[PDB]
DNA sequence: TCGACGGATCC
DNA sequence: GCTGATGCG
DNA sequence: GGATCCGTCGACCGCATCAGC
């Protein structure tokens, strides 16, 4: 069935007004996504911070439209070393972070340009593009190594500062998070080992699934739909893109949005409002 | 993801 | 320049 | 023993890149 994301709640439980708008988007080809007017959508959405995953673009090839973003002038990029046109993530912020780092401090997992870490006054932001386990699950084993090291790294981060984690985490946690769970138990993104890995992550850091925390009973809410078989217009999708929050930020949480109508990728953007 | 295809399985 | 592949999602 | 059900295959879209000429 179809899904309508409800209006933006821009007030916290405490009645405090949202001060921080973070948008996260798996763009699936930075250059293509801009040709399909993704930065126009971004300007209308006007986030303080924009996290992009799967840029598929080296730094020397960053398109010039990026220099047309006066509200997002601090930009940080990470691409793989060995593979061209693979992975890649970006983080663009209105204000300069205090510190910016790359990867998770484990060199087995820091080759593919998948993680940026941006520290602010009140919180640390991680945007992540999590390794897909691949058709035939040819990478599932590597991805369980990833989940383990990433979990550990995130736990250490949250132990010093409130943590926001956003991006394409390449798992539908529960049956409610995809349209066809029964048919997908052996496919990338809904294996038992990926679902446990995400459950372990929520329990160990610990972190809350912001969307879930606010809409526990809401099915049909997805962020990815295959380009094939007209899946998007049928809403045959998966919720793969999350904002995961340190529990201390839940009093600051105003809303966690799924921007179902924003085209340009086989993922849609998600948007977090916080009262900081 | 979805159809076609077989080969179980169920009133 | 153009076609059609491949790796990957 | 008619209908339904369940695993197994393949084609399927799009981006960026490369092979070949
Ligand atoms: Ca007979
Ligand atoms: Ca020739
Ligand atoms: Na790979
Ligand atoms: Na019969």
């Amino acid at each position: 069935a179809l899904y309508e994301d409800p209006p933006d709640q821009k007030t916290s439980p405490s009645g405090k007004p949202a001060t921080l708008k973070i948008c996260s988007w798996n763009v699936d080809g930075l250059r293509a996504w801009i040709k399909k007017k993704g930065l126009d959508w971004v300007k209308e959405e006007a986030p303080d911070i924009l996290c992009l995953q799967q840029t598929k673009c080296s730094e020397n090839k960053l398109p010039a439209e990026l220099q047309e973003l006066p509200g997002l002038s601090h930009q940080y990029w990470s691409a793989p070393s060995d593979k061209e046109g693979y992975s890649g993530v970006g983080l663009l912020s209105r204000q300069a972070p205090l510190k910016v780092s790359y990867g998770i401090g484990d060199e087995e997992h820091d080759q593919e340009g998948r993680v940026i870490v941006a520290e602010f006054d009140s919180f640390v932001l991680v945007t992540a593009y999590v390794p897909n386990a691949g058709r035939g699950l040819v990478r599932l084993e590597y991805r369980q190594r990833w989940d383990e090291a990433f979990r550990k790294f995130l736990k250490g981060l949250a132990s010093r500062k409130p943590l926001v984690l956003c991006g394409n985490l390449n798992v539908a946690h529960e049956e409610i998070d995809l349209r066809n769970p029964k048919g997908n138990k052996k496919n990338a993104g809904f294996t038992p080992q990926e679902r446990q890995g995400f459950g372990e992550l929520l329990q160990a850091v610990p972190l809350a699934d912001s969307f879930r925390h606010l809409y526990p009973n809401t099915p049909y809410a997805y962020t990815f739909w295959t380009y094939m078989m007209n899946a998007r217009s049928k809403n045959v999708g998966w919720r793969l893109d999350y904002f995961l929050l340190s529990h201390s930020l839940l009093p600051a949480l105003c809303d966690s949005k799924i921007r179902s109508k924003a085209l340009g990728s086989d993922h849609c953007p998600i948007t977090l409002y916080l009262a900081l």
